[PDB]
């Protein structure tokens, strides 16, 4: 459980040949942006309508959802913290292949666990790739009242163990690159709050 | 350890949108390019070629390679029958996420277990993405006769236990798309017998 005996084996093309032939507006723009919050939060929401926004505007990119991802790559995954430590820790990998890539990699995870969070940024950090934290930042009585998928009531009635937010802890970004308080702002107000980000840290032209 | 109560996320942005993103040339080729064989057959030399290859010819992939995802995505598995089933899974989904995006994905692993190979093609099949099975096809004594990475003296010895093709099995890949004879062609052949096929599929233009 464990790979022994492995060697790095180095790509032949640089970030600045990825950067030329990704996409049609030029230079390297890899990075990703790491949505966490609570469920109902808007993680996806966000997430979706950013990936429509950068293709839009000829970036590519690609978003990983944790529920999406939860159904292929981490299908062997549950919500014990071992299992969202291994979760995100799946997810962080991948982003960082994605951003490598040369596409902004859009993450919509609860990722409830700061040291996790904090992993996910030092592996991108590691290959030189810009980490944006984003905050969906809505209270949790917001996001019950909500109950998009009827998690909160399940989870209330005692029929789901360990929701986040009720049976499993969520820890507060303290320092995320961008707050996104969806509770008082609409879709694209939160898009353009990311894109503002983006434009800031060279990612969007 | 199994993902419940999870629930498809669409995406906002199609296929066909992501075509005109992700390339400068347009249309669609999200596929996987999926290498198998032997330590020391070729695999990486081919999957770094290619991927500098297509680079080049503003083609937009990324080379998902056994040996790099073994020191983040998949470093916590070794190299019994089940975690190279654990191993070849992951990248098959990270794999078709790739070719989701847009990005010729060109995996480089042993991948020695023909169930498992066939499990990452019905993944792809599952998302209509295009997925091409390379048998990179070098003899096991001329794999041994290459020992770059000095495995196979190793394996010999016994100082690495369970080494594929010594004390582990390959199982020959008996319909794959292509084959590359790595031990009578030279890396650049090999690349263009990739390329032929790819622009056979229609994934080269
Ligand atoms: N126990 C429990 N707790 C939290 N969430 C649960 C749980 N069980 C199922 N779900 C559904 O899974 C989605 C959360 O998956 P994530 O991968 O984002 O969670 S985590 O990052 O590993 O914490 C979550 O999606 P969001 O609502 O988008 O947050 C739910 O649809
Ligand atoms: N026991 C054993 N058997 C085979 N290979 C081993 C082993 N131990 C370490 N290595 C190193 O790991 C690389 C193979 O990893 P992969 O992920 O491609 O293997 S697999 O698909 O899960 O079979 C392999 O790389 P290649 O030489 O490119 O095949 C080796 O560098
Ligand atoms: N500004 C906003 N950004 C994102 N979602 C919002 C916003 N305002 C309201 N919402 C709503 O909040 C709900 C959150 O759903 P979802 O995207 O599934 O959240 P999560 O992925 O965090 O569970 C949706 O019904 C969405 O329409
Ligand atoms: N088609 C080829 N012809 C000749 N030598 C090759 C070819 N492909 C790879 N090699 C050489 O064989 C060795 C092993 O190749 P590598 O790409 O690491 O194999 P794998 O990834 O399958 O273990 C390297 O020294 C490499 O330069
Ligand atoms: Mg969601
Ligand atoms: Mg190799």
């Amino acid at each position: 459980h464990m790979a022994t005996n492995v060697t790095y084996q180095a790509h032949h093309v640089s970030r600045n040949k990825r950067g030329q032939v990704v996409g049609t507006r030029g230079g390297f723009r890899g990075c990703t942006v790491w949505l966490t919050g609570l469920s109902g939060a808007g993680k996806t929401t966000v997430s979706m309508a950013l990936e429509e926004y950068l293709v839009c505007h000829g970036i590519p990119c690609y978003t990983l959802d944790g529920d999406n991802i939860r159904q292929g790559l981490n299908k062997n995954l549950g919500f014990s913290p071992e299992d969202r430590e291994e979760n995100v820790r799946r997810i962080a990998e991948v982003a960082k292949l994605f951003a490598d890539a040369g596409l902004v990699c859009i993450t919509s995870f609860i990722s409830p666990y700061t040291q996790d969070r904090n992993n996910a940024r030092q592996i991108h950090e590691g290959a030189s790739l810009p980490f944006f934290e984003v905050f969906v930042d809505a209270p949790l009585h917001v996001c019950e009242q909500r109950d998009v998928k009827g998690l909160y009531k399940k989870a209330r009635a005692g029929e789901i163990k360990g929701f986040t937010g009720i049976d499993s802890e969520y820890e507060k970004p303290e320092a995320p690159e961008l707050v996104l308080k969806t509770d008082s702002c609409d879709v694209n107000d939160c898009v353009q709050q990311v894109v503002e980000l983006l434009q800031e840290r060279d990612i969007v032209p």
